[PDB]
């Protein structure tokens, strides 16, 4: 329950998604309670309790396909079990019972399926992915048209808490006009809406449907784990799969 | 607490403003605790606690203008009491302890204030309204530059719930034909994201940061009163004012 949320979006018939939150869990301060990623520092046997709660709570048709995040902006497309390499930063599915998942504590989840409910995704867009083209590459690999592609904004840090360096807004200015828009002065930095500049992306590609959005981990600290609030943390995830 | 919302976003110093839930009232159902509707069938002894308790935990510095609603795109620059009309759908500011407030039950409320903090406004944008171009006119009250001046979408009924009538679509599409993006096919209907849209028009306008669209008063029962959903209910405000 608390420990699970519930994407609002015109969701098709045959999908399902949901993300985790820091709460319902069994981990200790600083990833106290619901920690599902096992790189963070965090005792390896609570992860793997948190893990089998969320995944019995968002009722989950099998384990989810963990990738190696590298802040990059390559796409795996869930085959079978037997990969010749996770790194990747968004898995892309089109089989019943398979399931994508991104983690996040701070960087934008964004999921994604068609009108048909034939095809999902999950995107781990951090600035740097973001910036790279991660999101542009998860459209790619969709059959279906842009147009016909929904997506939905996950929890992440915040346009009112988002501070970044002037090489950030720099980074995203030098590939896109229309990014001035998402960075506010705030002293000699800038604070970012990485929900803008998400939606600036999928737009360029042709996506017309974004949903969500509406949260900040680094304001929303009984609900959210943040990597800028507190170096040492706990992780999210985010998760779709074709029913 | 949680008898209010604080908008989240870079407020300047000099500004204040609050948004209600329908928690912490008097009210029996359906209006049930805080409803600050006066016109929507109450008890008028429970409208009117329900105003001083949501007014005195905002810490309004004097008492809101409301406005006569008539889903329209008036706006009606508060100077001073005595007012030819107050049959308007947004108001506009520049008077220390001047309250601007919109009421809403779904439609979209938001809220405006310029970078320095001398100038702040309140839109009550119903699709008609928004359609109309009643941001638009806001934001033309302004004297700073468009650039300058914040927006915040308050609490709406969100685009998985919002479904309207081919009608509505047509409205938006005979002002901009862009604005078919925030029109999902549902049926022989469409499921309308009243906050995309929102934010195709104050683009327009020149308005950058636009912070918010958090919310979905339909699905969020315990949390927000929705006309759509319970045909006789109660109304929540959103308020704004230079200190």
């Amino acid at each position: 329950m608390n420990a699970l949320i519930v994407p609002q979006w015109p969701l098709p018939k045959g999908v399902a998604a949901c993300s985790s939150t820091r709460i319902g869990g069994v981990s200790l301060s600083p990833y106290d309670s619901l920690n599902l990623g096992a790189h963070c520092g965090d005792n390896p046997e609570h992860v793997e309790e948190n893990r089998k709660r969320l995944f019995a709570a968002g009722n989950l048709p099998s384990k989810p396909v963990w990738l190696e995040q590298v802040h990059g902006k390559n796409v795996l497309r869930l085959t079978g079990e037997p990969y010749a390499s996770k790194r990747a930063d968004a898995s892309y599915s089109n089989t019943p019972g398979t399931v994508c998942a991104v983690m996040t504590a701070d960087c934008l989840p964004v999921l994604f399926c068609n009108r048909e409910g034939t095809e999902v995704a999950a995107a781990h867009a951090g600035w740097r992915g973001l910036c790279e083209g991660v999101l542009e590459e998860t459209v790619t690999c969709f059959a279906d048209k842009p147009e016909n592609i929904i997506a939905w904004l996950g929890p992440a840090i915040g346009p009112a808490a988002f501070e970044v360096g002037p090489e950030v807004r720099d980074a995203f200015l030098a590939k896109d006009a229309q990014a001035d828009s998402a960075f506010l002065p705030h002293g000699e930095k800038f604070l970012a809406d990485i929900y803008q500049l998400a939606r600036q992306r999928l737009a360029n590609t042709g996506v017309e449907h974004v949903y969500g959005g509406d949260r900040c981990t680094f304001s929303e600290s009984e609900t959210f784990f943040s990597y800028r609030r507190d170096k040492t943390t706990g992780r999210m995830a985010s998760f779709i799969w074709l029913i």
